[PDB]
């Protein structure tokens, strides 16, 4: 198993590590092999997560996933796609967590969560945290319960992280 340059992360468990850090910053410094986008559907990277890696690409995993859904039509809610990393990490992880602000089961950040299972390691965000409405604590709960594959999350948020370190899991 390789090893990566990951620095100044917090454990939370054998596998879950967390750090605040903005998930570009910590991209471009280590370069994963994996870094996970927090997306909807449609691979519409607007904001949070998906619209600052977007940006940090020039466009180009937009450009990217606008051929993806062409190809392939929108991804399902709890489902994910492979697609490049560009200059931030070798793949992007694309993983759709509900959006439980329009009426979708928070239950299904469960089976977005299982997509990481498929990687040895990646560099994360909290699924659904953000604008799509989940207790952020309940991300980090479902990842910590679901996830088994070397995780590093990226909290961006000062506040939020102080208050998720000092949470039970
Ligand atoms: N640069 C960042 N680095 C790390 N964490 C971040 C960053 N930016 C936000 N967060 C945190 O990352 C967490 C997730 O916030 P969100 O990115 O909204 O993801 P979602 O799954 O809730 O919503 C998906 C939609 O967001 C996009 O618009 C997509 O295109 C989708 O339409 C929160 O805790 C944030 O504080």
């Amino acid at each position: 198993s390789m090893v990566n340059s990951f620095s100044g992360y917090l454990k939370l468990t054998d596998n879950v590590y967390i750090k605040n850090a903005d998930i570009v910053e910590e991209a471009k410094k280590v370069k994963p092999t994996v870094v996970v986008n927090a997306a909807n559907v449609y691979l519409k990277h607007g904001g949070g997560v998906a619209g600052a890696l977007n940006k940090a690409t020039n466009n180009a995993m937009q450009v990217e996933s606008d051929d993806y859904i062409a190809t392939n039509g929108p991804l399902k809610v709890g489902g994910s796609c492979v697609l490049s990393g560009h200059n931030l990490a070798k793949h992007c992880l694309h993983v759709v967590g509900p959006n439980v602000n329009k009426g979708e089961d928070i239950q299904l950040l469960k089976s977005a969560y299982e997509n990481f299972n498929q990687h040895e390691v990646l560099l994360a965000p909290l699924l659904s945290a953000g604008i799509f409405g989940a207790d952020p604590i309940h991300s980090l709960r479902v990842c910590v319960d679901t996830v088994r594959t070397n995780v590093y999350l990226a909290v961006f948020d000062k506040n939020l992280y102080d208050k998720l370190v000092s949470s039970f899991l």
